[PDB]
């Protein structure tokens, strides 16, 4: 009796930069994190009238 | 009274290997199956998370 194959199952690497997913984000490289709390944004809307 | 030939069917084989149901096969030409016991085959699955 005889063997005829081990078959290669090989699941390829998918990246986040690569889909357009990626076109709702804003992506920032961020050196360390613990280090920081809670970070802010601000605004300032001024309504004519 | 009068002979008007001799009409014979000519019986045109048929290939396994050249219809298009071999499509749905793999044809490899083999030796001793009088010798062969029972074939195998191996999977590797693996499976990302």
């Amino acid at each position: 009796e005889a063997l005829l194959g081990v078959y290669t199952n090989v699941v390829e690497f998918v990246k986040f930069l690569e889909t357009a997913l990626a076109a709702a984000c804003v992506n920032t490289e961020f050196k360390d994190l613990r280090r920081m709390i809670d970070g802010k944004i601000q605004f300032k809307i001024s309504m004519p009238t």
